[PDB]
RNA sequence: GGGAUGCUUACUUAGUCAUCUGGUUGGCAAACCUCCGCGGACCUUCGGGACCAAUGGAGAGGAACCCAGCCGAGAAGCAUCGAGCCGGUAUACCGGCUCUGACACCAACUGUGAUAAACUACCGCAUUAA
RNA sequence: UUAAUGCGGUAGUUUAUCACAGUU
């Protein structure tokens, strides 16, 4: 439903000092950005301080100021579709009129309804937070264009974080009310009122509570507070079994959070007449709001990528999205890009709705498959049973192949060059030996993005981070007051943070060109959690090193954006085995160990069918058959 | 890597990899930072939890942070020798072309809810000395 | 009660995990 699949794939680059301006004035120019950058973030933070009190109450009579909150956050549904200036323009005047920053008081607009006109007046007859009072006077010193940007981004901060969450909580609280009210009469066997008694007096807690204090030995040897409560309840497990599941706790009500430089400083939108771009000489016209006439300050940057698919000349920039990571002011060039039409009558958004709200629970996983499988069939122009080209991404460790399926027939499976060396290979050069459930040992740093290589940078930070933590406690710390701060190390972290993030891009890109020679209609994905990452085994007491994961969840979102761009379609199915299941037969191998030994070499052996293919072929051919009715989810969770 | 090499620098060395964020020295300016709060501000197990915050005050370490410097690395404005391709000239000369690793150049940022794992902090039990 | 640990629980500090939704 939402237009999530827009004209994105924005280009961003790092800010570079011009070779011939200065070495200190360049820092003075960044500090010129900094003094304003901190100001706007402080300005928007104070705006939402005075607006959060306009929220709906949901259990109290509707205040006359509630309907202004609805309009100011969601004007598009409350306004006629023929708005003259802008939907954000209407919220600006309403916000201005509600506050004291309206010098003309122009709330008498034809597009403003009666429910909105009186609400704005009722809002002004309320005291402010004494923080916006000095802010509102300060906001009067900006150009209306600045207040145009400032007000609209201030609302968007409140829109999704609070209002949608608060309204979702209303549905959640109604759902919890309906659940708890029915549960009072539907579970009267041992909890008509005793469920409240247990409240007066959590895997470990559940085991101890559902016991007669006999489990306290397990809690102590292998959580004794819950065992004592269970023992006191008897003076037991019969009532604890239902009291815990009652979900007596109040639903998490929306606690508003405020804009900050540390965690989320919004990319300031340098819209029309506020940005410039030059890539023949990579210098950007970065202008602050302080200049009234639009004095674009010239700062060098990294030129346009040579092998980036949409060239600079085919597209026009719309606004610079600049932020502040560390100290370097990175910018973002938002533009448009032409997508490609898909060979279906449906869209990915329809499939998203099915997984999100129609089939959210893990127990409702199988019903999703048949619902999703038949959803595509009528939308297929030709015959999906004979023409639906399919590749199944597996995302292996050393090798990865996508099985090519059209009409349930397997043609061939070929791998990707997803490994980082000075020259790209197909696998890491490891041929030492093979073993079993006896032992394992290997100590050699593979040069690239390997599991051993990513852990190498982690060890170096241990020397630095421990010294930082130790010395910080000596200069002023002189021991439970604090542990450490996020700013101790950023340089090596972002190098490693982008390192894995670029590794995901390597998988993201390689599959895209892998699926372009064959017009693959549908691609399926898995959902794996992980068992044990061997990267960290000795490091401890840090906040800078566990960024060397594989980012399985992020990879699904690169391909989602690229698929609609190239007219491709991707889908994610719940966690089946997909690796302990044979491609041909539905044997459901339960050894779980001899597969892993074969997985090291990239091949496998089947217990039931005897196929001697590769695991990549095995995983991909299964996932392809999961789309068909031949293979389904094991549904062996209970 | 397929050429090697040098001159020039308010350049980069904070896309990754290529044994590799190369190592190292200072910091007056300045930034960073540590304690604070004119104040709010949501929820609350009413104990507290989390965040914003003055065109705001300080103070300090150069452990970090950030500013700056040194060596080297790599990018280029240009130059030297050599080869490939090619023609006019004659068996040779002249001239142009590419001459320099791979990858990716952010679907990105962000919040909330869970999983296993990690140390700090504190308590207690089982096992070790008085 | 002082010293060498292990295992639980709790919070300080995480990260990814899975899921959803915004600026774009
Ligand atoms: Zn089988």
């Amino acid at each position: 439903p939402r237009p999530r699949y827009r004209e994105e794939r924005t280009l961003v680059r790092k800010l570079l000092p011009r070779p011939g301006q200065s070495k200190q004035e360049f820092r003075e120019n960044v500090k010129k950005l900094r003094k304003a950058f901190l100001q706007f973030n402080a300005d928007v933070s104070g705006v939402c301080q005075w607006a959060i009190q306009f929220r709906p109450r949901y259990g109290k009579p509707a205040e006359p100021t509630e309907t202004f909150w609805k309009f100011f956050l969601e004007p598009e549904t409350s306004l006629p579709p023929n708005d003259s200036r802008s939907p954000e323009f209407r919220r600006l005047q309403a916000f201005e009129a509600a506050a004291g920053i309206n010098g003309a008081a122009a709330l008498d607009d034809p597009a403003f309804t009666n429910e909105l006109r009186d609400s704005i007046l009722a809002v002004a007859s309320r005291p402010k937070t004494k923080e916006a009072q000095r802010l509102f006077s300060r906001l009067k010193d900006y150009q209306p264009a600045h207040r145009m940007i400032l007000a609209k981004v201030a609302a968007e901060w409140i829109e999704s974080r609070y209002r949608r969450a608060h309204q979702n909580w209303e549905r959640n609280y109604e759902e919890w009310k309906k659940e708890k009210q029915e549960w009072e009469q539907n579970h009267p066997e041992l909890t008509p009122e005793i469920r409240e008694a247990f409240n007066q007096i959590p895997a470990a807690r559940l085991l101890q509570n559902k016991d007669n204090c006999q489990y306290a030995g397990k809690n102590k040897h292998s959580h004794t507070a819950l065992c004592k409560q269970y023992q006191q309840q008897l003076s037991h497990d019969e009532l604890y079994r239902k009291w815990r599941r009652e979900y007596w706790r109040e639903p998490r009500k929306p606690v508003f959070r405020y804009p900050s430089v540390k965690r989320h400083s919004i990319a300031k939108i340098f819209g029309e007449n506020y940005f410039q771009a030059d890539f023949k000489n990579s210098v950007v016209g970065l202008r602050l709001d302080s200049m009234p006439a639009g004095q674009y300050l010239e700062f060098a940057f990294a030129p346009w990528p040579r092998n980036y698919r949409p060239q600079p000349g085919e597209t026009e920039i719309s606004s610079v999205h600049l932020h502040f990571v560390g100290t370097r002011p990175r910018i973002g060039f938002r533009f448009r890009v032409p997508h490609k039409r898909s060979r279906f009558d449906c869209t990915q958004e329809e499939l998203d709705e099915l997984r999100s709200r129609t089939f959210p629970r893990k127990a409702q996983d199988q019903k999703f498959l048949e619902a999703a499988r038949k959803r595509l069939l009528e939308t297929f122009p030709g015959n999906a049973e004979q023409e639906l080209r399919l590749l199944a991404v597996d995302l292996g460790t050393d090798s990865a192949r996508a099985a090519f399926f059209i009409g349930k027939t397997f043609q061939q499976a070929f791998p990707l060059k997803i490994v980082k060396i000075e020259k790209l290979y197909e696998q890491w050069p490891n041929q030492k030996q093979a073993g079993d459930r006896r032992d394992a040992s290997s100590k050699q740093p593979r040069p690239g993005l390997s599991r051993d290589h990513v852990g190498r940078h982690l060890q170096k930070m241990r020397a630095q981070a421990s010294e930082i933590a130790q010395k910080r406690q000596e200069l002023t710390g002189t021991a439970k007051k604090a542990t450490l701060q996020p700013f101790d190390l950023r340089g090596l972290t972002v190098h490693t943070a982008r390192m894995i993030r670029d590794w995901a891009r390597l998988n993201a890109r390689q599959i895209i060109q892998l699926a372009e020679e064959n017009q693959v209609d549908l691609i399926v994905l898995e959902s794996l959690r992980g068992f044990r990452p061997p990267g960290y085994e000795n490091l401890d007491q840090e906040k800078k090193r566990r960024v060397a994961f594989f980012a399985h969840g992020r990879i699904r979102r690169k391909v989602t954006e690229k698929a609609v761009e190239r007219g491709m379609r991707v889908v994610t199915v719940p966690y089946l085995a997909s690796s302990k299941v044979c491609a041909e037969c539905r044997k459901k191998q339960k050894d779980n160990k001899q597969w892993e030994k074969n997985k090291k070499r990239g091949l496998f052996k089947c217990e039931g069918c005897g196929s001697q293919a590769q695991v990549d072929e095995n995983a991909a051919r299964v996932l392809g058959r999961v789309f068909w009715g031949e293979i389904e989810l094991p549904t062996a969770i209970p």
